[PDB]
């Protein structure tokens, strides 16, 4: 109930001593994800002073661990409120790492080149634009994303070696900070990023160099925000978090981030509706 | 007096640095706007780069601009003129959002039949142009605007049944067919399917509680590109008011004209003969 997580609410607040007031605010509302991210926030500058990120911003990841916080916290109580997911978040089975040089958009059809990888419905749209229709995926190089996409699943099954389902799940926000109406994309950015220093040089760390590129989400439309995560420091966010819970409680409650099934929702908007203008007049004309 | 406006409109020109051509030529007479919609784009530009436009050309938004500023330059200056209207828009009472399923042409006179036209239709040279090849398209536009209105100005007292409506676009500013900008209802695609409980901006959810919007075209679509929607004929307007009572704070008094439906508006069917220039003294030769 929401007595129950508000008493594992308290706990954490207090615990990682989080502001006099936000505590005593914080009701366990959807919007309210401020004292969730700062428990994290201090849970890592006390307990975690050495973690390194890649292709990630402090503020991401004390961001995202907050949403998998609220997600726990909250599946712990037994509370689901209508238009809201904790987690910010959905599993995207891409099948990009599978086929030898195919990659398959997030429609779930293949990805029409034109090197260069674009979603399928942008074929009228001159390369690197997108139609109403489109899901906002493209890739100058299409090797590279894959590369990327290799190597999150090589790092995921290191992490997970006898697990039964996952590695084919991509774990991806849904919502940047933008979108938590406006043109452009909808889901924040997938972009492929390379590291050339692992190309020379733990299972995990060889994840990168056996496949030198990540996978890295940022705005939707880079409103735009300084939104960045990279992929696997993704997946250690959810980590980390399942571990601070375990710190303080003896069983982890079921945390269920869906699985992302294609929606118009998500569809490339090429067109605006208005807003208006401030006026400070109370009628609209002289007469 | 003449001094005075013409003082203040250089102090606009100067600050949002208009091409000294222009600048010389102006002089506060009716047709010269080229120089304030200038002044219009650059503070746009400046100040204002995230303005966004549904169906509307850019061109014909520094216009409508161009034309309010020039009103208000006007009045501020007490400088009238025998013929000429510096917005070159009207305030038409439409009826087409009061009784449910019921629209009303410019004569006042409910459009007959699907498609729903003006009752000299059942066009004819006492037609006022208006048709509609859709009743319910129609209508969900009229509502639109009348909502987003009320958001804009919930404590007016009066005019949300009005409409902020050009009379005339690069063509008449006689010539045969429609007196007027042609007004024809366009659909809001996205908005059709979106949560009506999205956020707290009421003029969106307008757009949001009805898909489509008037938009204004040429008299004809000589005829020219003559584009802009109803909301952002509004909120030409409206940035206007910003930008002026940012320079001096209070702002004038400045009424567009009210629609009253007379032959001057009538669907025009025959042309009346016009001279071709002849650079002779007398017609014939004896
Ligand atoms: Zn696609
Ligand atoms: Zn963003
Ligand atoms: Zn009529
Ligand atoms: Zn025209």
């Amino acid at each position: 109930a929401w007595e129950k997580g508000m008493e594992a609410a308290r706990a954490l607040m207090d615990k990682y001593h989080v502001d006099n007031d936000l505590k005593a605010n914080f009701k366990l509302l959807p919007d309210q994800v401020e004292a969730l991210a700062a428990v994290c926030k201090t849970w890592l500058n006390e307990e975690h002073r050495g973690l390194q990120l890649t292709f990630t911003s402090n503020k991401t990841f004390v961001t995202m661990m907050g949403r998998f916080l609220q997600a726990y916290l909250q599946s712990f109580a037994e509370v689901t409120y209508k238009h809201h997911e904790p987690t910010g978040c959905a599993l995207w089975l891409h099948r990009c790492a599978e086929i030898e040089g195919e990659l398959k958009c997030l429609h779930g059809s293949i990805m029409i080149n034109k090197d260069a990888r674009c979603c399928v419905h942008d074929a009228a749209c001159p390369a690197n634009q997108f139609s109403g229709k489109s899901c906002g995926m493209f890739f100058s190089e299409g090797a590279k994303a894959q590369v990327a996409f290799k190597q999150i699943k090589a790092f995921m099954q290191a992490l997970y070696p006898n697990a039964q389902t996952g590695h084919g799940h991509l774990l991806m926000p849904l919502r940047c900070e933008c979108n938590s109406p406006f043109l452009g994309r909808q889901l924040p950015k997938l972009t492929p990023f390379a590291l050339s220093n692992a190309e020379d040089l733990d299972k995990s760390v060889l994840a990168s160099v056996h496949h030198p590129a990540l996978i890295v989400f940022q705005c939707c439309n880079p409103p735009n925000c300084d939104f960045k995560i990279s992929a696997p420091d993704l997946l250690n966010a959810l980590v980390m978090v399942r571990s601070l819970w375990s710190e303080n409680f003896t069983e982890l409650p079921r945390m269920v981030v869906p699985e992302f099934k294609w929606s118009t929702k998500h569809q490339y908007r090429n067109v605006s509706l208005p807003v208006a203008h401030s006026d400070a007049r109370q009628n609209p004309f002289d007469f």
